[PDB]
Order: structure tokens, then C-alpha cells, then sequence
């Protein structure tokens, strides 16, 4: 509407528009950052849920990248958003979508956004304590509420006390108090989250999961709604893959939650919309030659300009491990090179690839980060007057197609 | 202006206008995260700078918190301005500053942004390698270029490859190479940084810029120009307090670069002037509380700013906040163990691991000082949640003395 969106000529693949921007400019200095990304992957990734979880009506986690193409591109689509603050709640009501298309899945609200969402039209959301349904209580007394359990599958590093999820015991006491106070709560959330080494953490929270349902019941409550939650892999390169997990996950829902039950079944994808659909291309800037150890070449130092306050935000707030790609066609067979890769800031810290094998590259050459869409573009900045890179969407013919039964 | 600036009245301060802001807000809430930015406080900095550094001109490092108001202030305070990027270059002359009071000081530039710099007349810059030097001969060929010299500190880690600096046997290649290139060296910069723990490093620092300076003699260089870099505390919360620092610095100035010798000494210091103007306040969103312990006795709460917005500057830059109660206390009042967490969906997302606090409340608020140096400038708005609204604040006696060194004022 006011996005660039350029279907792509017959033959061409996202990764051929790439070279053509980078061939555009070959001569002129302007070589900013750019992405290249593909909402035919996105409509691909689409269709590969329907298949896989037929039962389980996808609620994209907006967070994951918030970019307007993607929302409207997912709207037409069919899924639902979840959404945690006003911003996001209004960013997807603007884009024409229906209050029954989202969750407020916050389990810690400020009472300002409560009372937003009330005025708004949005009832379903989520909740893990006794302040919170003392907060609806006050602020949007006809909410419809799930609430959170706890799970496990790892937490980063021991520290005592999670953010979000209720225990059995204190889901026990919380169905009580909201019984107390009127209120209605009518399912049951949780969240694996992406570092799942094991699968069978789903079965084990599904299971979970009857327990609270059927708690639920004993005090007066009958409930529906069963979320996933998000956690699962946004492209081919994790050892765990999306159909691996799923195959554990639909038996699990078979045993514990049939559907002449009455149940509805939602979960909340992030990452595994939108991770493989962006790749980025930075430009060499800088260069140091090393010679190490105590034209002559043996290690190398190569600065990019994006960095750790920008798209590589990723790698320190959500562990991300990035891989550097040529897209200089490689030569008869070259020399590689022990090399390290830096930000473009002021920032000793600002630090991409501690240590990788490289070719000798130049000031002027492109390297290519694919698997750049999940909380890269999201949770960057400008600090030091660095800008965003432009991100060029694209289409094919084909997913076109796709699309356009369905809107 | 056009941003939010407030004159003080007399005996009334910016931890007074705090006080009196909560305590408008009190029903109908929103009740929105603020800070309190005192522009007088900036200028406090500055007379103490002057008289601690008196052979030392400043340029404020941009980059620190880049808050339009705040270079406004220190521009018509009369400071330099150290620049890293097109963008800072333009804010700061946006503002009228000449470029001679602008210093270029990132030594691995692309080259599109050194040529912004030459069509816009910023000549002195930084460089610390062999390709930055055949850079600038094809885009800046008339730079005064100024070599960045590596220091020591002791650390967090220990590894590979340090960003910056070159080592004393790279400056001698590097100057004649420039030397070759026809390109003109005119002196030496160093950053020791904000965690010295020992004011040493300066006199080592400034020792081994007197040897390149000398390294450039040898080869025909006239250098004149010294720069100390950046690093001095914004507080005075801090092991190492910023007048001890400059009493090791000052005697080595005079041993190494003496006033008769010709030299010019600037220096690049960010959080010294902005880390203790801006206090921040945050509204307790969102509580729960842990009994009896295993694997009322312990509380938890949620503040609507975090990790990603403010409070970056303890991922990126090391920093230590601490939890300030403004409901005044009560005398004795029973505290208890205590975490704190930003609003974000992110369980990563936690500000303040174990503080000892008493109970508190949904809707009271807590308070962060010294919180103006790498916070705002960093903080995005992942998640949809959004910055903390600034108020600027100044007195009328620290709007005086900005106007006694308004600045236009000198050449000749």
C-alpha cells in the first residue's frame, strides 16, 4: 500500500535481487546494508502449518518483527496476532483486523494498557497472579482469561524464581480467587520457548495442562481454550526440526484433548513465520591485516556496517549464532584465512564473529547473513548515527498464486 | 526550543520538580515512565572541567546521548564536538558549530561518509591502519589525520583481537606510509575508557604518545595535536573519583607536553558531562510473591522500562543501578528480598537480580539517578514499548552563566 513490494520477474529467486542491487552499485560508492525478503516465504511457511497442525490456529508473535508487510501479508493469510501492549494492539487494528483475531498474551499488564484493550474491544488475555485478576477485576471485569502455567525445557542460566507460570499449587489458588471475584477464566497457556533440545517438554505441558483444565472443573469453571505457546524453528538449519516436534505435539493433543471435547487449540509462532524469509547484505567498510603471532597477508580483521547495536542485537539478547556467507563465487581452490568480523560503531564491544575461516575479502565486498527475520530488525537502534538498513520486499509469481486464493 | 524546556524558580530544584510530578499524577494514572534532565547540571560539569583540566579543550562525545537539547546546551556552552558517523556530523552542525570545533574520531570510516566529511569542510580525523590511510588518500586526500594509539586496561576477557589502537611498532609503519602517501599526520589520540581502575594507564598513555610524537619527527612530521580521549566517571558514585584521575594526568601533561612545546591538547569525554543530569522514574506495573522458599518472605516486580529500553546500559555498558525509594520511607519499615523486570514478553528481560526492599505497591514508583550516559541513546522500542518522555529542567543562574560564555567568541 506504502510498502515497496516487487513481484519478481519470471525466472528470479529473492537471492538474484540480491546480486542485482549489489551489480547497481558496483561503481557508486553508496553501499549501505540492505535485506532482501521474501513474503513468498513467508505464504510458503503458511501452508506448511496447515499441513502440520490442522487442529491449531496460529496467533503470530507480532514482537517477532513488527514490520507492516509482514502483518498485512499474515492478515490476508488468515492468522490470528498475539500481542503484547498497546502499540502492537493498535499497529494490528489499523492493518483492518478484528478484535477476535488477537490475544493480549502479557501476563504482567500495566493497568493504562488493560483498560486500552477493554475500550478497544480486545477480552482474551493472559495472567499468572493474583494482582492481575485484582487488576481486571478493576480495569476490564469482562475479560476472557488464560492462565499461565509454568514449564521447563531449560532456562538460560540458574536464577531462582521465573518470570512467567504458575505453578499447579498456586493455579489451584489463583481458579479460586477468580472465582472470588467473578471473573472469567477459561483456558490454559504455556510456553516452551526455542531452546527445546527435547521434544517431549510439549507432551509434558500438554499434560500439565489437563491437570489445570480439570482444576478448572472441580470449582465451577468450564474452560476451551488451550494455547502452545511459540518456540518452534524458523528455518532448516537447527538440529530439532519444525515436523520432528509437531509429530510429538499431535498425539499429545489426540490424548490429552480430543476434539469432540469441545476444545479450541491455538499456539503463538514467532520466529517460525518470518526467521528464513529475510537475509541481509553488509558491506565491508574496513579492513586490518594482521601479522601474527609473536599485501602480507595471515590473519585478518574485516569491519561491516551493521553491528550489535543493530540487526546483530540478536546475538546477545537472543543467542543467536549468525554464519558470514560469500557471495563472490568461489575461486580455484582458495586460501582461507583465520578472520574476525566487527561492527561498524565506536564500541570495543561492537563485535560480530569472534574468530571464523574467510578468503582474503576487500574494503568493497558484500557478505550475506542469512536467517536474519526473528528479533534482528526488531530490537535495533541508531545508536552512534547508524541507520536501519532498507529491507526490499518480494513476491514471486507463484506465491502470488498462493495467496490469492485465501485472503 | 521546541522540545520540553522548563525554567526552575529559585529554590526549587530537579529533584524537586521530580517530587512534585508523581504527585500530580496520583488518579487517572497512564501512569507512563519520565525522566528529569537538568541542563544546569551540564554546565556545573563544565566550570569543574576547566578548572580541573585547564591545558585540556573537551569534545563531547555525541554518541553518549545524542538528546538534541543536550547538544544545544553543551554548543552554546562552547565545548568541541567528537563525531563517529554522517549523522552526528549533521546534528551537530545543524546546530551552527564550525566545523574546526568538530573532530572525526572513528578510525574505520566508510568511505562514503569521509566524503560527506570533505564536502562539508570536518578535516581532522582518526586512523589506526594501513587500509584507512589508502582510504583516505583517494577520498579526503587533505585530512589532518590523527593517529589513534592503543592502551592497556585489565579487563573483563581476555581475547583475540583488541577493536582499536594501533601498537608502537605499527604507528612507525604507519607514519611512513602516510609520509609516502603525501598525506599529513598532525599528532596522536588514546582512549583508556571508563573501567581504569588505576590512573597509571593515563601516564603510560600519554608516555607512549610522546614516542610517536618523537617516531614523527624522525620522519618529518610537525605534529601538534594531543588527544586524551574519554573514559572520566559522571558521578560521584564511582571507586575512582574524576579529580584524582586529573591530578595524575595533569603533572604527566607538563613532563611530556610541555606548554612551550607547541602542542594543542583536546581530550573526548561523554558520560563525565550527562550520567548524573537525568534521572529516571518508572511505575511498579505488575507483583508477585513467593512464600516460604523452595529450590510473603519474597516479592517480585515489574516496572514498565527494561533491558531493551533504558536499561540497555547493563548488557552494553556494564552498569549498576540502584532502586531508590521516593514514597518517603517509614521510619523502620521491614524490607525483604526483592527482583525487579521490564515489560517486555522476555524472560530475559529482568533489571535487578535480588535488591532488599519493603513491600511495595502496584502504581508506586521507583527511581534510577545517574542514568543520562548510554541509556536513552541506545534504547529501542522492541515489544511496542515505548520511550520515557524527557523534561528538560535549568535555573535561572545556570541559564546566566551559559549565556556569559555563549559562544560565539574568538579567532584572532
Amino acid at each position: 500500500e506504502e510498502f515497496d513490494c516487487h513481484f519478481l520477474d519470471e525466472g528470479f529467486t529473492a537471492k538474484d535481487i540480491l546480486d542485482q542491487k549489489i551489480n547497481e552499485v558496483s561503481s557508486s560508492d553508496d553501499k549501505d546494508a540492505f535485506y532482501v525478503a521474501d513474503l513468498g516465504d513467508i505464504l510458503k511457511k503458511h501452508l506448511r502449518w496447515l499441513k502440520a497442525l490442522p487442529r491449531v490456529t496460529p496467533f503470530y508473535a507480532v514482537k517477532c518483527n513488527d514490520s507492516k508487510a509482514i502483518v498485512k501479508t499474515l492478515a490476508a493469510t488468515g492468522t490470528g496476532f498475539d500481542c503484547a501492549s498497546k502499540t502492537e494492539i493498535q499497529l494490528v487494528q489499523s492493518l483492518g483486523v478484528p478484535p477476535e483475531r488477537i490475544i493480549y498474551a502479557n501476563p504482567c499488564k500495566q493497568v493504562s494498557q488493560i483498560k486500552y484493550a477493554a475500550n478497544n474491544g480486545v477480552q482474551m488475555m493472559t495472567f499468572d497472579s493474583e494482582v492481575e485478576l485484582m487488576k481486571v477485576a478493576r480495569a476490564h471485569p469482562k475479560a476472557k482469561l488464560v492462565l499461565r502455567i509454568a514449564t521447563d525445557d531449560s532456562k538460560a542460566v540458574c536464577r531462582l524464581s521465573v518470570k512467567f507460570g504458575a505453578t499447579l499449587r498456586t493455579s489451584r489458588l489463583l481458579l479460586e480467587r477468580a472465582k472470588e471475584l467473578n471473573i472469567d477464566v477459561v483456558g490454559v497457556s504455556f510456553h516452551v520457548g526455542s531452546g527445546c533440545t527435547d521434544p517431549e517438554t510439549f507432551v509434558q505441558a500438554i499434560s500439565d495442562a489437563r491437570c489445570v483444565f480439570d482444576m478448572g472443573a472441580e470449582v465451577g469453571f468450564s474452560m476451551y481454550l488451550l494455547d502452545i505457546g511459540g518456540g518452534f524453528p524458523g528455518s532448516e538449519d537447527v538440529k530439532l526440526k519444525f515436523e520432528e516436534i509437531t509429530g510429538v505435539i499431535n498425539p499429545a493433543l489426540d490424548k490429552y484433548f480430543p476434539s469432540d471435547s469441545g476444545v479450541r487449540i491455538i499456539a503463538e509462532p514467532g520466529r517460525y513465520y518470518v526467521a528464513s524469509a529475510f537475509t541481509l547484505a553488509v558491506n565491508i567498510i574496513a579492513k586490518k591485516i594482521v601479522l601474527k603471532e609473536q599485501s602480507s597477508e595471515q590473519t585478518f580483521m574485516y569491519y561491516v556496517n551493521d553491528g550489535v547495536y543493530g540487526s546483530f542485537n540478536c546475538i546477545l539478547y537472543d543467542h543467536a549464532h549468525v554464519k558470514p556467507l560469500l557471495q563472490k563465487r568461489p575461486k580455484p581452490d582458495e586460501r582461507y584465512y583465520s578472520s574476525s568480523i566487527w561492527g561498524p560503531t565506536c564500541d570495543g564491544l561492537d563485535r560480530i564473529v569472534e574468530r571464523c575461516d574467510l578468503p582474503e575479502m576487500h574494503v568493497g565486498d558484500w557478505m550475506l547473513f542469512e536467517n536474519m527475520g526473528a528479533y534482528t530488525v526488531a530490537a535495533a537502534s541508531t545508536f552512534n548515527g547508524f541507520q536501519r538498513p532498507t529491507i526490499y520486499y518480494v513476491m514471486s509469481g507463484p506465491a502470488w498464486q498462493l495467496m490469492q486464493q485465501f485472503q
